[PDB]
C-alpha cells in the first residue's frame, strides 16, 4: 500500500518533471511557472493564466493530458485513502 | 454515515479556511474572493478570474490542490450519496 | 435503470434552470449565457469567459458547485453506462 | 480488454473529429486549435484560451460536454488500468 504509494509518487514526479522541462523550453516559461502550469493542467484545474501558444505546445498538451491525468488522479486517490485517511482516523482517538 | 459526513464536512471547512487565510494574506485577495478562489480551485473548476501571482502563491497552490482535491470530492460524494439521494428518494413517495 | 436515468435527467434540468435564472438575474447574463455558464461550471470545465462579478454571485457559485457537481456527474455516468454503452455494443452486431 | 480499449480509442477519436470540424467551421478556429480546444473541453481542463463566441457554439458545447465527457474519461481510465499499469509493473522486474 506504501509501495503502491511510493511508485505512484515517483511516477507523478517524473511526469511533472517532463512537463516542467517541455513548457520551460518550448513555451519559454520560467521553470517554476512550467511546474505550476503542468500541475494545474493534469489536475484539470486549468486557470489558463498559462496556456500553450505554439502548435508544438498545443500538441504536446493534448498528449500530456491524456497520458498524465490517469496517473495524477491515481496518486491523489492513494494519497487520500492510504495516507490522509489513516492520519485522520488516528487523530480521532487520544493516546 | 452521518458521522462520516460530519467529519468530511469539518475537514472541508478547515481546508477552505486555510486557503482563505493564505490567499487573502499572500495574494492580497479580499477574504470572500479568497474563499471563492479556494473553492473554485479544489473543485477543479478553475475559472482563472483569480490565480496566484506570487511564486509563494503558485507553490502553495500546487500543494493545496494535491492535498485538498481528495478531501473536497470525498465530501461531495458523501453529500451526494448520503444526504441528497435519500431526500430525493423520500420526495418520491407521498406521506 | 431507465427510471434512474429519468430522475437524474429531471434533477439535472432543474439544477440548470436554477442557475440560468440566478445568473441571468443577479449577474445580468443573457439566459443562454447563464445556461452555458451553469453547465461549464457544474461539469468543472470552467472556461472563465463568464464568472461571477458580484459577491452574491460568488457565494451562490460556491454553494451551486458543491450541491450540483454530484448531481451532474451522476447523470453523466448513468448516461454513459445506461444509454451510450448499450447503443455502442448494439451497433457492434449487424441485425 | 484490448478490444475494449480499441473501441474506446476509436470512439474518442471520432468524438474529437466531430469537435474539430464543428469548432473549425462554426467558431472559425484553425483545425489544430479546434482539436486542442475539443480536448481541453472534454478532459474538463478548460483553459479558456478558446471558448465559443457564437450561440450555436455555446449550445453545441453544452451537448458536446454532456455526451463526450463520459467517453473521454472511460478511455483515460482504460488507458490507465489496461495499458499504462501493466507496462509500469513490467518495468519493475528485470528480464
Ligand atoms: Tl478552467
Ligand atoms: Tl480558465
Ligand atoms: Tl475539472
Ligand atoms: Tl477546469
Amino acid at each position: 500500500k506504501d509501495k503502491e504509494f511510493q511508485v505512484l509518487f515517483v511516477l507523478t514526479i517524473l511526469t511533472l518533471i517532463s512537463g516542467t522541462i517541455f513548457y520551460s523550453t518550448v513555451e519559454g516559461l520560467r521553470p517554476i511557472d512550467a511546474l505550476y502550469f503542468s500541475v494545474v493542467t493534469l489536475t484539470t484545474v486549468g486557470y489558463g493564466d498559462f496556456s500553450p501558444q505554439t502548435d508544438f505546445g498545443k500538441i504536446f498538451t493534448i498528449l500530456y493530458i491524456f497520458i498524465g491525468i490517469g496517473l495524477v488522479f491515481g496518486f491523489i486517490h492513494k494519497l487520500a485513502v492510504n495516507v490522509q485517511l489513516p492520519s485522520i482516523l488516528s487523530n480521532l482517538v487520544p493516546r
